[PDB]
């Protein structure tokens, strides 16, 4: 009998639905459990993505209890569930408590703490805590198992709460992270990045079962509903799906909610930024003649590739673009191989610049910029709105005054700048001199478009670096 088959057996033997009947897992739930636990390579992370109301809470509770007192229970450990809100943490906790108190065989080996959200599986001394990003940071945190609940609600590419849990698991040799969530609405959101990385890499240590209706599928058809709702008829009401599908049809402002929540689709779109052929048509060398010069600086990727772009409109219609790049010296040989880009050759050829260490040293970047801006009277320099004072202080510290203007890295501020840049490329109004590094960034660039029509470049969607294009977008955007 397999490890996964034991979890299933445990859930179906000891877990009772709250009403009355013993829990019977659907094939999609079983197949997910089998894939996680009977992975011969070992599973580090497991993602199951399904539409709303397909039995998430029950499955989370079942798996927790298998680890609390069932066949996965191991001595003196902690297990956690993590959600964004108190409410969500209570829902999972309350369902687990009800399961514990509906079966005397579970009831008789679990102690519940009279404050907080904490269960102890007594036989193996397993502590279970229900956590949320809302409310107090708990002191003792070191989970061998963490189930993240509805992580698709995270809007950034990062979240402090998720990272705290992730970091805490790092104390153990081979911990398990399980994510059960409806997809994020946007391709740039944390869960979308996790799913995409798993799907593109086919990493043997990652399981990723995603149930979604295809993009072009008819929202009123049952086969579209089944594709996103694998529990259609058992846990998920088909009557309710039919009502929500009709509402989506009659209310266009509800369609995106229906698509995300009930068809498990992302509502954003993704495409390449530019073809090499179109890019190459703007590759005549740039000139430096007096004008309003605008700068865009992207230092964000401190371990990979930093970029400054100075650009400005000539007396003809055309924009001349001068890019400068910084990269860490220690990790140059490693990254050349990792990224499959000739960074070594470019540094040697004076087209890429280094900073000592594994990180990009701000001190060395501002020193070069001072030499660079000797040839440019800048009107503005666009920079991350959240890190502008820290860079302004470090620039001022070396005697270098820069006309810094705040520039958002999200969809609202990038949207118009991407549209402007695209429009200039399309009518041949750029001279970039086929700079190899910028060209690499252009060709790697992917653009995510949100539901409101705002476009931005995505470093996670792209294979290889794109940081020159972010700086070029900001540079254009600053006018
Ligand atoms: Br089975
Ligand atoms: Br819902
Ligand atoms: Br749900
Ligand atoms: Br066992
Ligand atoms: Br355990
Ligand atoms: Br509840
Ligand atoms: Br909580
Ligand atoms: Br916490
Ligand atoms: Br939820
Ligand atoms: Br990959
Ligand atoms: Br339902
Ligand atoms: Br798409
Ligand atoms: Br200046
Ligand atoms: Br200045
Ligand atoms: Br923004
Ligand atoms: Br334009
Ligand atoms: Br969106």
């Amino acid at each position: 009998m397999t490890r996964g088959e034991r979890v299933i057996a445990f859930i179906e033997r000891f877990c009772i639905v709250p009403i009355g009947q013993p829990m019977r897992l659907d094939p999609f739930q079983k197949d997910f459990i089998l894939a996680v636990y009977d992975n011969p390579a070992g599973t580090d992370m497991a993602i199951l993505s399904i539409a709303r109301k397909n039995g998430k809470t029950g499955l989370i509770a079942g798996i927790l209890l298998a680890h609390l007192v069932g066949p996965e229970a191991v001595q003196n450990t902690q297990i956690v569930s993590g959600a964004l809100s108190r409410e969500q943490a209570a829902i999972v906790f309350n369902l687990a408590v009800k399961m514990v108190n509906l079966n005397p065989k579970l009831q008789e080996i679990v102690h519940i703490t009279p404050s907080g959200k904490k269960l102890i599986g007594l036989p193996c001394n397993v502590e279970y805590k229900a956590l949320s990003a809302e409310g107090k940071t708990t002191h003792g945190l070191s989970p061998i198992l963490a189930i993240l609940d509805e992580t698709g609600q995270v809007r950034g590419p990062q979240d402090d709460f998720i990272d705290a849990i992730t970091t805490a698991q790092g104390a153990h040799e081979n911990p398990l992270l399980i994510v059960i969530s409806t997809q994020a609405a946007n391709d740039a959101d944390l869960l979308s990045i996790w799913i995409d990385d798993a799907v593109k890499s086919k990493d043997p240590h990652i399981v990723c079962h995603v149930y979604e209706a295809p993009k072009d599928a008819d929202i009123s058809k049952r086969e579209s509903w089944l594709a996103a709702n694998p529990a259609l008829g058992t846990f998920r009401s088909e009557k309710d799906m039919a009502r929500q599908a009709e509402k989506a049809g009659r209310m266009p402002s509800f369609e995106n909610t229906f698509r995300n929540l009930n068809l498990n689709q992302r509502v954003s779109t993704v495409s390449p930024f530019i073809s090499r052929s179109v890019w190459e048509l703007c590759g005549e060398m740039p000139i430096n003649t007096p004008r309003k010069w605008y700068a865009g600086l992207d230092l964000s990727a401190r371990n990979d590739l930093t970029a400054l772009v100075i650009a400005g409109e000539a007396d003809d219609g055309v924009w001349d673009v001068f890019p400068f790049f910084w990269t860490p010296q220690k990790t140059l040989e490693e990254r050349t191989k990792t990224d499959r880009a000739p960074y070594d050759v470019w540094v040697r050829e004076g087209l890429l610049r280094t900073t000592p260490g594994a990180s990009v040293d701000y001190s060395f970047v501002v020193a070069d910029i001072a030499e660079i801006i000797g040839d440019f009277d800048l009107t503005s320099m666009a920079f991350d709105r959240w890190r502008i004072d820290q860079f302004r202080k470090d620039a001022d510290a070396i005697g270098l005054s820069l006309p810094l203007v705040e520039f958002g890295q999200g969809f609202k501020d990038m949207g118009p700048a991407v549209d402007t840049l695209e429009s200039l490329m399309l009518n041949g109004r750029v001279r970039h001199g086929m700079h190899p590094v910028l060209t690499m960034c252009a060709v790697n660039a992917v653009v995510v478009k949100d539901a409101a029509g705002n476009r931005k470049l995505d470093k996670s969607k792209a294979t290889g670096r794109i940081d020159g294009m972010v700086a070029m977008t900001m540079s254009v955007g600053a006018a």
